[PDB]
């Protein structure tokens, strides 16, 4: 059978919150079968735990935030993307502050941590959510869709008209049958338009932002001296974001995601909309891995 997966060891890192700018301690720990991913604010007294589930998502305007009453864990999507890409079912995530460190702006550092911790197979069947019927959500010209697919595929299109984006592909369709999440998606950095970053900083926001953890573009060019890590790094980060946001389902997907100019808000709306309709999905396991449309 395809088994559930956790970490072999506890592993740690430090960084700053993109939004808050404050130093934060991060800890990844093994967890028992059927735990899922659980975030803990270990700085609080008592310590507050928030399961990484779609229903616990609060505001999504900037990043995906988990909320439990007045306690928040901000910017979970890049770390969760790495968890999803490496097929980590169960883990504890401890934080000394209200935001996951931005690190280098991608999922790369978290892939590195998870891999360094080691992967532990557990004696329980891994559950998958299989999309049975196409489900979609919209806001204006923005659209997020689940489509039936015998495997796991993420497709995305962005549609920026700014000169800096002219001629760029602005579209990618990743079938993970033949694409490595680690090598081809995970190191895609977050990006920001100079005007938008300036507006945030003017309000004492995005205090942790720098060229060392974000691609900065103005109307016409990429400001980072070393350019891009991937030729299509922009859309690949949108795909990265989607994979992380989607993992708040609590299980790996058998199906396709299609995003069109969408972000965290529509991603979460899509999840809640899917979950509510039980004719649109089912939970499956694989007693024989060779019969599975996916592989970890
Ligand atoms: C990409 C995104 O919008 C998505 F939701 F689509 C979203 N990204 C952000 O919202 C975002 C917010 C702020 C920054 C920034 C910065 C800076 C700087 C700076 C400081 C000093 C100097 N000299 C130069 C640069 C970058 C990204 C995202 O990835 N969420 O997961
Ligand atoms: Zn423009
Ligand atoms: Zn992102």
């Amino acid at each position: 059978m395809i088994k559930q997966r956790t970490l072999k060891n506890i592993i740690r890192a430090t960084g700053v919150g993109l939004h808050s700018g404050e130093k934060v301690y991060l800890t990844l720990k093994p967890a028992p079968v059927d735990t899922g991913i659980v975030f803990s604010r270990t700085d609080l007294d008592p310590v507050v735990e928030i399961p990484a589930r779609a229903e616990n998502v609060g505001e999504t305007t900037m990043s995906t935030t988990l909320v439990k009453g007045d306690v928040k864990v901000d910017t979970v999507e890049h770390l969760l993307s790495a968890m999803a890409g490496l097929g980590i079912d169960n883990a504890y995530v401890e934080l000394s502050a209200s935001e996951v460190p931005i690190m280098d702006g991608s999922a790369g550092p978290f892939v590195f941590l998870i891999q360094s911790a080691g992967l532990q197979e557990q004696e329980a069947a891994k559950k998958f959510i299989r999309i049975k019927r196409e489900v979609s959500v919209e806001e204006g010209d923005k659209r997020a869709v689940f489509v039936p697919f015998d495997g796991f595929k993420v497709s995305f299109e962005i549609d920026f008209d700014h000169p800096v984006f002219r001629g760029r592909t602005q579209q990618a369709s990743v079938d993970f049958s033949s694409t490595s999440f680690v090598k081809e998606v995970s190191r895609a950095r977050t990006f920001g338009f100079m005007r938008d970053i300036e507006y945030l900083r003017s309000q004492n926001l995005a205090l942790g932002g720098s060229v060392e953890n974000a691609i900065v573009v103005d109307e016409n060019r990429v400001l980072n001296e070393d350019g891009l890590r991937y030729e299509d790094e922009f859309v690949k980060h949108k795909i990265l974001d989607a994979i992380g946001d989607l993992y708040l389902l609590g299980n790996s997907l058998i199906g396709e995601f299609r995003g069109f100019k969408s972000g965290h808000a529509l991603n979460n709306q899509l999840l809640r909309t899917l979950i509510a309709d039980k004719d649109a999905w089912e939970v499956v396991t694989f007693e024989d891995a060779r019969t599975a449309p996916i592989s970890y």
